[PDB]
């Protein structure tokens, strides 16, 4: 056996693959006659001071990629592929690092890199480990631990006191079969603190690390979560009172039910923050929503008594970016010079002045405002000072999946925030009326690597759980951070096992995934069918739409999901509605009207949006309020006979869904900018006021009177502005403020963040003081508006069908074509003898008549048909959307500028003719 030797010739890259026992993919060993993969337990593979790689080695020889491992990396089947023998010691090969060697015929060194063993890992361990549980498992008659660390050549369980000292450190047990290991104690361990001293090593550094890293299965933390603690979630001691009898107050059982979904999207300071009349060390607390005197409780309780169902929460499992020692955080309500203390770049800045002055953060943010402007930007400058350490971001950066975030507890010190989180569960449900859904995001991690404070997977199952680069091995960012891998077995377990304490000991009633579609269709359908078996009523849905994996895997899309049950927010309607795109900047903003800003007939003096464009918008926002079905037929702008999936969407199918419950339409959510900020941003100069409430009204209109789950951002009802700030995750209580007390709606706050709107500058100086600033007088009008949508979306089983075929049947649509008027959205949901079933026993049908357009216009196409107006709407008189709409004899319908009316056929003795889906 010849001598690998040299002639920049070391370990580079780490373009080779150990994808399994005895698989090795490697592009560096094709047409190498010298192919080898050597390995060293404790050293870095490296040639000797001979210039010779004296180091063990295994001999590859040339092969041909099997079915089974083209299968599991179709983006690595083009690889060259090199065979190990079937004697290999895979095992202790795994405890080391492995590198990939290659030379010429005289055993001169051609390339040599690092493996990336992921591949290996599942198909010799994966299995075994999937039978088995994690975390600390406490039971009444002991304790066991178990992780799994299946290339780690020690780890030891170190038990720590309340203050953080060392009681104890056990080498735990490593079972081979799996790669995992474990240690048994007493029940006398429960509460008690613990890490996982782990001695692995990690590719990126080539190194065995010595460290220790919290329990991934964490179900209970310390402070900031430095330390994972033993905790069993049955403890009726973590309970509120009743919580085991606790019900979810909204049906999710068929179809039907699950179309009345009504979504609010929430944040736990969002909500109360501003709040002063919740008490104050409640403020921006999960216990805030136990508040029932407050304006936030009161409104929220409302909302639900109107027609709201679910509470949808920003991130509130255990996110890294806020600190959870309060002594090092510092937030707008308190003293500038509590600021200058724990913000050192604040006390080097320009406003260091503030420090000794005797001010508060907010006071002084306040003062800022009169002065503020493009040219100078005062407020967001010494807002993005005030971000590095303050209470808020919306999370969307995981430190540990199933454990609650601590800042939002009054004590993050250890199990305290497991009820208190439990107790606004319970809240929600039960006093307040609405299912609870949690925002999750297992796409990526916070931090990577062996370094980072936040890296715990990374550190006991180095690139394993992350989702690296085929070449160079570095973790891939496309999900903005470190992205995970959920197509790896356990990491799928991780995630679905997570899911199930959601689910079981918090009671969640659906989960929402955050960039769904960097996770594989398989995965997210294998999560469903696990929790289906706890909560057989649990929904899953998700967003992203950015993919990029399917080279490696059948990804989770809109489209890939058509028909799975599965939900994916709908960017269809919501773009034609707001106008526009969310890649949009400078005058873009403004050109770009959507059907709810006037595209076409009310243009503004930038847009060039023409007739055909505005009608192509209202083809896709009447397939969204028909729940963007892939088969729905209907007649498009130029009068033609489409199926849902024939109208185009900047290039693809329109329709995509099965059954409008796959769909979740919208107009507004936390990211991007807010409705309202971009009405602000599209409306025509001559468009008052008064005009753009409504116009935020019709604009929600199309989701609340849709056949897709209806989902909208907390605050819109309030007219929710964030001054124009597009991307608000860190953005602090200042922009993100939410006025419960009514005053206004948080519109002309200052300029926002320079670093990701500073190019719109320009527009906003521009547009943005068009009209006053909405108060108290419009915040109402707006909330009566928004309370009268969500009341006529749930008056009638008619409006949330949930079949898609049911759908087809009953849904159709007037003023389409070439001849129609512009603006003029009109649905008609048929409950006559035609459409088969009466499903309610007070109509025969209804029309739903949405007026986005600055003209009064009238149907004809209703005459003798003894059309009345809904009895919500009339009982609103003035203040509903429907104000000034006319009946006339000859049945003939006249709506106002901006008008929502839904009318009514009045059932006699008999179900009637109703309105019947037209051939077409
Ligand atoms: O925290 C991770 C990410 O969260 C949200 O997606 C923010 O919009 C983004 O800016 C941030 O990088
Ligand atoms: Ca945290
Ligand atoms: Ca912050
Ligand atoms: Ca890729
Ligand atoms: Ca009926």
């Amino acid at each position: 056996d010849v001598v690998v030797r040299l002639p920049a010739f070391g370990v580079a890259l780490a373009d080779a693959h150990w994808v399994d026992k005895t698989t090795l993919l490697w592009p560096g060993g094709e047409n190498k006659p010298i192919v080898r993969l050597y390995y060293s337990h404790s050293s870095k593979v490296a040639a000797d001071s001979n210039g010779e790689f004296s180091d063990k080695y295994v001999k590859l020889t040339p092969t041909t990629v099997n079915q089974q491992v083209s299968m599991r990396f179709p983006h690595l089947a083009s690889y060259p592929a090199f065979k190990l023998p079937d004697d290999v010691n895979v095992d202790e090969l795994l405890q080391g690092e492995t590198v990939a060697i290659a030379a010429e015929s005289d055993g001169i060194l051609s390339s040599a890199t690092q493996v990336q063993t992921a591949g290996v890992l599942d198909d010799t361990y994966a299995a075994a480990a999937e039978a088995l549980s994690y975390g600390a498992q406490l039971t009444d008659s002991g304790v066991t631990f178990r992780v799994w660390a299946p290339t780690a050549q020690q780890v030891e369980l170190v038990i720590y006191s309340a203050d953080k000292k060392v009681i104890a450190s056990h080498p735990m047990t490593r079972d081979s079969a799996s790669g995992a290991w474990s240690w048994q104690g007493g029940s006398d361990l429960k509460g008690a603190f613990y890490r996982y001293a782990m001695t692995v090593y990690h590719p990126q550094s080539r190194k065995v690390e010595q460290y220790e890293v919290t329990d991934p299965y964490a179900h209970s933390l310390s402070t900031n979560s430095e330390y994972s603690q033993v905790v069993d979630l049955n403890d009726s001691a973590l309970k509120p009172e009743g919580w085991d009898g606790l019900t979810m107050p909204h049906a999710q059982k068929t179809k039907a039910d699950l179309a009345k979904m009504t979504i609010h999207e929430s944040h736990i300071r969002d909500l109360s923050a501003w709040d002063q009349t919740v008490p104050a060390e409640l403020r921006g607390k999960y216990l805030a929503l136990t508040a029932q005197e407050s304006n936030m409780v009161q409104h929220l309780k409302q909302l639900s008594a109107s027609g709201v169902t679910h509470i949808e929460l920003l991130p509130v499992f255990d996110l890294a970016t806020v600190n959870e020692f309060s002594d090092k955080v510092a937030d707008i309500q308190q003293p500038f010079s509590r600021l200058c203390e724990v913000n050192s770049a604040v006390k080097s800045s320009e406003f260091a002045g503030y420090c000794d002055s005797g001010s508060t953060v907010e006071e002084v943010l306040t003062q800022l405002k009169q002065n503020d402007s493009k040219d100078n930007p005062q407020v967001q400058a010494l807002n993005t000072l005030v971000a590095q350490t303050d209470s808020y971001n919306w999370g969307y950066d995981p430190f540990h999946y199933t454990v609650p975030e601590g800042s939002y507890a009054t004590d993050p010190e250890g199990t305290a925030r497991i009820k208190e989180f439990r107790t606004m569960i319970q809240a929600i449900k039960q006093d307040l009326g609405m299912n609870v859904i949690m925002d999750v995001v297992y796409n990526h991690t916070n931090a990577a690597g062996p370094t980072d404070r936040t890296s715990v997977l990374d550190k006991i199952v180095p690139w394993y759980y992350q989702r690296l680069n085929e070449t160079t091995g570095s973790v891939e960012s496309a999900t903005c951070c470190s992205d995970s891998a959920p197509e790896h077995r356990m990491f799928a377990k991780l995630i679905a096992d997570s899911l199930a304490v959601w689910t079981t000991d918090y009671k969640i009633d659906g989960f929402r995934f955050d960039l769904m579609l960097y996770h594989p269709k398989a995965q997210i359908l294998s999560a469903w069918e696990r929790i289906k078996a706890l909560n057989p009523d649990i929904y899953f849905f998700g967003e992203g739409w950015d993919s990029n994996q399917s080279d490696r895997f059948e990804i989770a899309s809109q489209i890939n999901l058509k028909g799975t049950g599965i939900g994916t927010f709908s960017d269809r309607l919501r773009d034609a509605v707001r106008g526009g795109g969310p890649f949009d900047s400078g005058d873009a903003l403004r050109q770009n009207q959507g059907v709810g800003s006037g595209a076409g007939v009310l243009p503004n003096e930038l847009t060039t949006l023409s007739d055909d464009q505005a009608r192509h918008l209202a083809d896709l926002t009447r397939l969204g309020m028909a729940g963007n079905l892939a088969d729905f037929v209907l007649i498009d702008k130029d009068g033609a006979v489409k199926r849902g999936s024939e109208i185009d969407y900047n290039g693809a199918p329109g329709g995509y869904a099965a059954d409008p419950t796959e769909v979740v339409n919208y107009v507004s959510k936390h990211d991007n900018q807010t409705l309202w900020d971009m009405i602000s941003y599209k409306a025509a100069q001559e468009a008052d006021l008064d005009t753009r409430v409504r116009m935020q009204a019709v604009s929600l209109a199309t989701v609340m009177l849709g056949q897709g789950i209806a989902f909208d951002q907390q605050g819109s009802e309030l007219l929710r502005s964030k001054s124009f700030t597009r991307d608000s995750y860190d953005s602090g209580d200042w922009f993100n403020r939410v006025d419960y007390s009514l005053q206004d709606n948080n519109y002309n706050v200052g300029m926002p963040r320079s670093s990701d709107d500073g190019s719109n500058y320009d527009i906003i100086a521009r547009v943005k003081d068009a009209v006053a600033t909405p108060g108290e007088t419009e915040l109402k009008q707006m909330t009566a508006f928004y309370q009268e949508l969500t009341a006529l979306r749930k008056s009638s089983p008619l409006f949330t069908l949930g079949d898609g075929a049911t759908v087809m049947k009953r849904v159709d649509f007037r003023n389409t074509g070439a001849d129609q008027q512009t603006g003029l959205l009109v649905m008609t949901i048929d409950d006559g003898m035609q459409a088969g079933a009466s499903l309610d026993s007070r109509v025969d049908g209804i029309v739903v008549a949405i007026n986005a357009a600055p003209e009064s216009r009238t149907l004809q196409d209703f005459a003798g048909t003894s059309l009345q107006l809904s009895a919500i709407q009339q009982a609103a008189g003035d203040r509903s959307l429907a104000s000034g709409v006319q009946v006339a004899a000859d049945g003939s319908v006249t709506l106002p500028a901006w008008s929502v009316a839904v009318l009514e056929l009045p059932q006699g003795e008999s179900q009637g003719a109703g309105l019947p889906v037209s051939s077409k």
